[PDB]
């Protein structure tokens, strides 16, 4: 079944939003089939955000993303990738609608609480980057 | 700070209670320093419960906890072991006070949603069982 | 399973507490097997409280419960009668523990939001009073 | 005053969402003037969904709608029909905005948690189908 | 940093929504730097709604706004004025999206729960009208 | 009715708990008759705690309460002083029952989120200290 990748970023964790975010996914009827708290290495950060590497905000981005623990997770359901990205809302929380996670919880565009894969191909890449294969459980 | 061990049991996971349980801890000021979803081997359940081997329905206790994915976690905070034990409440959810996780959520002693270490020495044993040291995160 | 009887009183209805009360039961794993909104006739209130006829302010007790629409329901689950009685709490909401429905919501003994059967024999009597057998649903 | 019909469908009930949905209506300032849990007969199901009878999903639709208890209710307020349909969100939960009931709680298009009348004329028909006249209370 | 003015109107207060509304702001990451419950004089009401004074609903508007206590507050954050007005939703709660405050809590256009400055210039004027300068705290 | 005094402490404010605390009071049927955010002078803290002057770490108690903005309020309702004291719970949040504000939220005795008057004579003293009579509102 369709799967997507989510990460609750260091601001989300630091501000005590792990449970609220997870509850929104659960209530939506999505299955968590992998999850863990981790500390992302600078290498893994640069690899993950490779696309932004020539941007003037790149090191600030990697300092933020590596500045404390995150929660990484894999979520399974009908239309998972698309549905979780509507749930999460526009990248810039100032433009994200109320009812979305970024709309209800974010203010800055950089520290925007959470990440969700933007496409099925990004989900495969993102899952493989953050999880060993055995960290995936089935239920 | 003190650390303690918590496990959200297969029933807690299956009933969609992971976020609600976690928000209770976050709202309490507790810090998640390690967390993952996993599937506990019969072998590992048997070790966790080794003191129950010669008691009634030992193999049922192990069935309950190996029957689906659990969320294992480590929580840090002032008085954690005792605070967490009070928040989870009595083993039997009918006797657990309202306001506890087992009072508010649990069905019966077997389907009681969650476990938490009962002593600091239990916590040390239970954390070593479930987590390599590298899966712990300082924040 | 055990069944018990609950009534959300006119104050509970008027103050917009029906969902919150019901979510507490659902989160507890309780099954609603019958439910309706109704307006209790003085005659029927008098029967429900017949054991209070010779006590002080009998007619005030009946006023409280006939003064608006109530939600009547039947809940099924392990230990229901006792679990439900503990979740509703002490008759007097000032003495009801925080975490109970009456502790968290009730104003005074008359305006105490909710009733629940106090014994399995009370439950049987109170269910027969309020519901024909056809309004019960097996799920 | 304006009235509309709502039904929480068997998935909504089975998943323990009755209280959350009712609370959203209460908080919105709408009055519940009738409500009950019922089991919908196959006859009543076919009558209600008559419009879809030549569609290849028709019997699946009626099997689902009759597969467990629902909650039927009548809701009263300024613009009730239109307001409750915005609250409920697009039929296909994948297209329903976050903050709506279907957006926060549904995934499938068939099992989409809840139903609300789509027009004032549909409300009259739907109310008359599901409720006897005496099941309507005023407050 | 950017600041905006909010008032929870007498309907919001009377209906017990102060905490829910404040929590939405807190969760959003906005700072409350002034707040208080007050009773707005008819003079202050007319001054504040001066723009509507030749409208046939003007005295009804001032009777409502002065009919019980309000909560006035000042909120600070990145894009505060714009962000709080998206949060609050369209003036007419019937057109306000679910997830907004007016969308989740209002029905009438006059009694629409809450007010937020519509522009930075309106915020300065509104702050100065309702707060003495010393009622502003910094943190 | 009885009135009592509550203060949300700097930690409660800083941790974003003002709404959650207030909703607990509103859901209980308590009426806020005065409220403001303020910064307490050392002088005024010293008066509030004057009975603690000759006890250990007096100056630490005053540090905790002058270290940021607090929300001061007055609450009115049947049994308010006692009901509010039970809802806040034991001074020490580790001993406070789950379901109380200090049980559910407090870190330790110093960082215990909130204060409430312990007697009607304390309430009268504490209300006069914190509020001129004009800041009280009849509703």
């Amino acid at each position: 079944m369709e799967r997507t990748f989510v990460m609750i970023k260091p601001d989300g964790v630091q501000r005590g939003l792990i449970g609220e975010i997870i509850s929104r996914f659960e209530r939506k009827g999505l299955k968590i089939v992998a999850m863990k708290m981790m500390r992302i290495s600078r290498e893994m950060a640069e690899k993950h955000y490779a696309e932004h590497r020539e941007k003037p905000f790149f090191s600030a981005l990697v300092d933020y993303i590596t500045s404390g623990p995150v929660v990484a997770m894999v979520l399974e359901g009908k239309n998972a990738v698309e549905v979780v990205r509507k749930m999460v809302g526009a990248t810039n929380p100032k433009e994200a609608a109320p009812g979305t996670i970024r709309g209800d919880f974010g203010l800055d565009v950089g520290k925007n609480v959470i990440h969700a894969s933007d496409s099925p191909e990004s989900a495969e890449r993102e899952i493989s980057l953050f999880f060993k294969d055995e960290e995936l459980v089935e239920w």
